[PDB]
């Protein structure tokens, strides 16, 4: 009655600290998406040198047209070239990290949203002081460029031409429309046809220009079921406020609202930090959305904005409360229009926020569910129906550490509350960061990180199971 398949390594990592046959050491941060054509897209972070949250990392995906039985070749969405002059090769490359997948059910366009950092240690190597990244000139927005020795703000305008702080064009230009595989030529700084450097390089630079050391949010899309992908789109300035230090997505799979006055809206989990307590107490979860099928993006209010904690109000931009944080999350919409946000936190159990206006604002009280343990690791949840009954599946590590992956089943009551029914294990051993997707015909897929036999950091594996496996 109940069946669960053996694990299928989609992105097989190296061993005992060595690279695999392809020269890749580690894989991390999975994302699973079932497309309109029934295809399964497995995304991940290709860490070519080590497992840490920085370095030469590429955004790759694999496709399956047989519900996960077989998988095609690796398809790279983005892979910025590393700095050939960096002193420490482990931290001498622009970074891309933490992918989120989602498809618009009207246009059939598939989106991929991920973080982007210039050369350095990613989120752990952020310049303490702020550097304005964009400038608004007569309506249009341009990315700022800083010149060595100078204080003014150059800008990247039409055709990638660099403009002086006084608004006059220069002989320098940026590669704004890359053409190389994986778009590895993005940010290349030219002076005519002579390549000088890259605006994303921060050390031992060969060119005089660079962008701000900040957190950026990029987006690539595919109009052919994930076969080919667009060049990266910089959506940072559409959603990132000036007070935000870090702005990154909660890895996994987004959703499209299927009912209510905001049907068609796309939701992408993200979380931020302020300049008050950076990652010590400002980690706040929020959501961005697009009401025009991915053309423009907008930022909702954070769950922590105007939240009452221990008799005091707080805001994501000013808080310094370790335990009140909420990071990487996963979003789900109920049949009653409400939106639930399952957030990674530090309370030891599951925290859930609710929204009645499409994820823009959140309710007063954050619900906690001790039945589901949260060991402070990523999680993914999806909505599913069965014989006219509303359910929600959520998966995450069961404990004691990032171990023993679990699959929790909950009933969506008429009032909007959740009743947790069963908790079945899906993988013994190491288990961190997973992504759920419904496959149809009562079948469900899951992509998750796991190691065994001395495998490096995480190998991402895939499994299927049915409703009978879910109901104890
Ligand atoms: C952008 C980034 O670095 N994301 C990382 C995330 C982050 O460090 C933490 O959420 C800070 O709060 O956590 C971890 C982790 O293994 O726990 C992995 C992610 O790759």
């Amino acid at each position: 009655g109940a069946a669960l398949t053996e694990k299928t390594d989609i992105f097989e990592s190296g061993r005992n600290g060595k690279p695999n046959k392809d020269g890749i050491k580690s894989y991390r941060i999975p994302a699973l998406l079932k497309t309109d054509k029934g295809t399964l897209i497995a995304g991940a972070d290709e860490r070519r040198l080590h497992s840490s949250d920085w370095g030469d990392i590429g955004m790759v995906i694999r496709r399956s047209e047989d519900n996960g039985k077989t998988w095609g070749d690796r398809v790279t969405i983005t892979n910025l070239r590393d700095n050939p002059k960096a002193s420490d090769p482990s931290i001498g490359s622009p970074v891309n990290i933490d992918m989120v997948l989602v498809q618009d059910p009207e246009t059939k366009r598939i989106f991929s949203i991920y973080d982007m950092f210039p050369e350095g240690k990613g989120i752990f190597g952020m310049s303490s002081q702020k550097e304005e990244a964009y400038k608004k000139i007569d309506g249009k927005t341009y990315q700022i460029l800083y010149r060595e020795g100078e204080k003014g703000a150059y800008t990247i305008r039409e055709n990638g031409t660099v403009y002086t702080p006084d608004g006059k064009a220069t002989d320098y230009r940026v590669v704004v429309d890359p053409v190389k595989p994986a778009y590895s030529d993005k940010g290349d700084l030219y002076k005519g046809n002579q390549l000088l450097g890259n605006i994303y390089f921060t050390t031992n630079k060969t060119s005089p220009f660079r962008i701000a050391k900040d957190s950026y949010l990029w987006m690539s899309y595919s109009d052919d079921d994930g076969k080919t992908w667009s060049a990266p789109q910089d959506i940072t300035p559409m959603v990132k406020a000036d007070w935000m230090k870090f702005l990154g997505v909660g890895p996994g799979t987004g959703i499209v609202l299927r009912n209510g006055p905001h049907k068609g809206r796309i939701l992408i989990p993200v979380y931020t930090t302020n300049n008050v307590s950076h990652l010590n107490g400002s980690q706040s979860s929020r959501i961005i959305y697009s009401d025009d099928h991915g053309k423009t993006w907008h930022a909702g209010e954070a769950v922590n904005d105007n939240r009452q904690v221990d008799g005091q109000k707080i805001h994501s931009s000013t808080m310094n409360n370790r335990r009140a944080q909420n990071t990487e999350s996963t979003v789900v919409q109920l049949n009653n229009g409400d939106v639930k946000l399952f957030m990674r936190g530090l309370t030891g159990d599951l925290q859930v926020a609710t929204s009645k206006d499409g994820g823009v604002t959140w309710e007063k009280d954050i619900k906690r569910y001790p039945q589901v343990k949260d060991v402070y690791v990523q999680m993914s949840a999806i909505h599913t129906m069965h014989e006219g009954k509303e359910y929600i599946i959520l998966s995450n590590a069961g404990g004691p550490k990032r171990e023993n992956g679990m699959v929790h089943l909950a009933r969506v009551e008429e009032n909007g509350e959740l009743t947790w029914l069963k908790h079945n294990p899906i993988q013994k051993g190491e288990f961190a960061y997973n992504s759920l997707q419904e496959l149809g015909n009562g079948e469900y897929g899951i992509l998750y990180e796991h190691t065994e036999k001395g495998q490096n950091a995480y190998t991402l594996s895939f499994r299927k199971f049915n409703w009978d496996f879910l109901s104890k």
